[PDB]
């Protein structure tokens, strides 16, 4: 679980959303795995804006914050886990790491702020949905 909190949107993994999260909707990629919903309280996360390729990432399995390397955003094929099917997901990222189910939206981040959130994994690797395109989450 995890979830990006700035200004007034909650941003998590699409297959996380809650009813309220869906009752609030604001913007929703079933591609992307992600899901932003409206606050009423303001959040105390700043997202990055960068092409970083070094950050840390929390992994709730092990308790710990790794530094990693990472894929620029992409489209790649993902084996099925215990919530998708095999399929292509967009915007991902993939670094070398331990990634299980519930390690989902763990806090990717780089020197100038939040990247993304764990959305993959198996196989040695950690798979995350790049937040850093959408603009749109800084303002209004
Ligand atoms: O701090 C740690 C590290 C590894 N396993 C457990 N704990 C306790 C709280 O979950
Ligand atoms: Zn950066």
């Amino acid at each position: 679980s995890g979830a990006i909190y700035v200004g007034n949107y909650r941003v998590v993994n699409r297959h996380l959303a809650t009813h309220n999260d869906w009752a609030n909707l604001v913007w929703e990629d079933s591609s992307r795995d992600l899901l932003v919903s409206s606050t009423t309280a303001q959040g105390c996360d700043t997202i990055a804006r960068c092409d970083c390729q070094t950050g840390v990432y929390y992994c709730s399995s092990r308790r710990k914050h790794y530094p990693v390397s990472f894929s620029k955003p992409s489209l790649i094929f993902v084996e099925a886990s215990e919530y998708y099917p095999a399929r292509y997901q967009s915007h991902l990222m993939l670094a070398v790491g331990h990634s299980e189910p519930g390690d989902c939206g763990g806090i990717l981040r780089c020197q100038h702020g939040v990247v993304g959130i764990v959305s993959t994994g198996g196989n040695g690797l950690v798979g995350f949905a790049d937040v850093r395109d959408l603009l749109w989450l800084d303002e209004e």
